[PDB]
């Protein structure tokens, strides 16, 4: 009933948000962080500061995990939201294309309401708990099995050694890279990936897939097969029933996906 | 008659644009076949298109000539005065497994001279076109040479599963990253806006390319075989299109240390 309500409030920031970008984009600027391959721009820096002010005019006791600021907060926390303000950034400069937002509500720990917009497309993936996953508003149904040799697969092959990758590459039906974890991840939703893995993601990357692979019964998992804590990274994957475990195995085979070199 | 550019342009777009009405029963009803090898695939998609397009042919240029993937082209020469190249899905995989990410090829070739070009990106009814004396367009709004992109300052493409694992971390190594959408045509149009530095194809057919020779002459674009040299667009051969400041160091990349073949 409330769940309703917020929703409609979020995806009345999200409409806002299409007459924003534009202006934002218009006055692009650029840094990077930790490497000259680790991109914030404005977009980032602006989408989650208004964020946060939609909250503070909202929701003022709810708390906010975001990527673009400090995170010193809780183990705990009874609303809280997770924002990836751009995910894909390397994707918005490099391209202009292929980013998107990641929000994701959690009620006492138990995610509720789950955002990935893919902004470029105008397409909003949605997951509202007790009403299902949407894409644009039309149900997204659980995909049909896919086993891993009939699956294309997606992955950062640049992190891992490259036996692994080539073990993968001979178990997959293919690969493809979109190169930002929300849309990857939704490809897997939609049933046009098995699966994607991303072997180092902050919690903000992956928090609005809990409640899309609970409500579509998708697999995900750290790459040891246990339960991910949404407050912390851990090397994940998000998967079509029928690979979960196959990809697994292969990741954790011959000494592991790591880079030995 | 006797007819312009301009009037063959808007017939294939209007061909190309009625092709949208017909699509989305094709895939409704989609079947497979294979071709070389298990995972080698072709659609009633795929087939039917291009019987639209050799009937639409057969219609309004009956002196034209078809090479197109799903069918035989032996009767194709290099003496041709009017010859169409067609992939009429390029990215089957990816019409199969996705329905997303792969486009219908087209280029026409006057005495040997590509005058107009096509790849259409249907899942996003996006038409890039090239039209010889006019520019570059997705749709119609005109495309123009991409800024300078030096390797390191920018993502690449290429089949990473069909290479010396070597030569793919090398390019992995000198470039910013990398992506795949998984046709070439669509692969290519990244590189001719600007989006990635280069795509590879290791081993393309006529149709893979044919209409990527425009597009690059009309965007200041490298397009060349692995070795640096023109392209025969009648013969398949190892390529690459490319931003011009980061092709050299490409292709260097490419043939260093024995080359790109998992066996050097
Ligand atoms: S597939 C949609 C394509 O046009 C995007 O830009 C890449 S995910
Ligand atoms: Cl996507
Ligand atoms: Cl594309
Ligand atoms: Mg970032
Ligand atoms: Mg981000
Ligand atoms: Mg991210
Ligand atoms: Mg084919
Ligand atoms: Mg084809
Ligand atoms: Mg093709």
């Amino acid at each position: 009933k409330t769940l309703q309500q917020i929703d409609k409030l979020i995806c009345s920031w999200l409409k806002q948000i299409d007459n924003v970008i534009p202006q934002l984009i218009m006055e692009m600027t650029t840094e990077t962080k930790r490497h000259r391959f680790d991109l914030v721009t404005n977009v980032d820096k602006q989408i989650q500061q208004q964020f946060q002010q939609f909250l503070a005019t909202y929701f003022p006791e709810h708390q906010l995990l975001a990527e673009e600021k400090s995170n010193a907060m809780i183990t705990e926390i009874n609303h809280l939201w997770i924002m990836d303000p751009i995910d894909g950034t390397a994707n918005l400069v490099k391209q202009q294309e292929d980013y998107c937002i990641i929000l994701a509500y959690f009620y006492e720990g138990k995610p509720m309401l789950s955002y990935v917009y893919d902004y470029p497309h105008k397409k909003l993936y949605k997951a509202i708990r007790g009403e299902g996953a949407f894409c644009n508003g039309i149900k997204m149904e659980e995909p049909p099995s896919l086993k891993l040799e009939d699956a294309i697969i997606s992955f950062n092959a640049q992190v891992m050694n490259l036996d692994t990758v080539q073990d993968l590459f001979d178990a997959s039906f293919s690969y493809r890279l979109v190169g930002a974890c929300g849309l990857d991840s939704m490809r897997v939703a939609k049933g046009q990936f098995g699966a994607h893995i991303n072997t180092n993601p902050k919690p903000w990357d992956i928090a609005a897939q809990f409640l899309f692979a609970e409500l579509l019964n998708l697999k995900m998992t750290t790459l040891d097969g246990k339960a991910i804590d949404h407050l912390k990274g851990a090397p994940f994957i998000i998967s079509n029933k029928a690979c979960h475990e196959t990809v697994l195995k292969i990741l954790n085979a011959n000494g592991g996906y790591q880079k030995y070199r």
